[PDB]
């Protein structure tokens, strides 16, 4: 099967759930329209290994052996970075749990003040992204949009990367 | 902080998911409602270092360095266990994140056939029950349902412990 795992902070592990629900064959689930019925076919030759909830850097940082960098804002429930390093660290979440886990495909996402970042890395190349929705996870503003964004633009996107590599 | 981490199956980590959006104050979330006003002041106090949907037995043994039994079924995007071995695997996997992550409350779940099992796990004391609801992850027969209610009982379940062992 083609494995995948995930460590998310903004996207709340749904990045995860959603390639979890489509590759198991769930009738129903949120982000469902996303894919087509040929990609529902191609879906279910896809395992979950994990998709973890990570907003904390202890949390990724022992459960992945990495370190991540200090946070730029403080922000007692999870981890609270710019744009900068939010991409440094979606790099280095992917990166981190593909040597963990030993999975065909990770996607590390996270966002703290700005639009976030989702890498998605497989076998064969890197891609990184920010979403498309500027928010702050501390005022909470545009924050559950930004959220949905990451989920449907991670998702579209993984789902493109998967049938251009793997199919 | 009381620190918290899940590692969750059937329950898809929207444990250890609600008790982080409660605890950061968010305003609208999916299980809000099992929460007083006063339980959310009190959730204030919590922190989730992670929480985990971690289907795969590779994953979960890699994750927390335990060893889980042999799956009764077979089945390609879970693992799948009887009551028994759910009530064990739970067990399992608490005590595994309480020493992996070093938190407070570790929360567990697993369900295959049956009706699923939740441990939590404090520093004090570990409470293992099933959910209400018989299921069957492979024919998919009543899985949401017993779905909402672990995550329900977990949750009313974490805030009762919550409260009687920490407030």
């Amino acid at each position: 099967m083609i494995t995948v795992a995930t460590a998310e902070c903004f996207t709340h592990a749904n990045i995860g759930l959603t390639i979890h629900k489509a590759a198991a064959g769930y009738e129903d689930f949120e982000f469902k329209y996303l894919f087509s019925e040929e990609d529902l076919k191609l879906m279910k030759n896809v395992r979950v290994i994990s998709a973890m909830f990570v907003p904390s850097i202890i949390g990724v940082e022992k459960l992945l052996d990495i370190k991540l960098p200090e946070p730029d804002f403080n922000y007692k429930y999870a981890k609270a970075y710019s744009e900068e390093k939010d991409l440094e660290v979606a790099k280095l979440m992917a990166e981190g749990l593909k040597k963990k886990l030993n999975v065909n495909i990770s996607i590390g996402s996270t966002a703290g003040v700005g639009r976030g970042a989702i890498c998605i890395l497989t076998d064969n190349n890197r891609y990184l992204f920010t979403s498309d929705v500027y928010a702050n996870l501390i005022t909470f503003e545009n924050i559950k949009e930004r959220q949905k964004n990451g989920i449907e633009k991670g998702i579209k996107r993984f789902l493109e990367i998967l049938k251009k590599e793997y199919f």
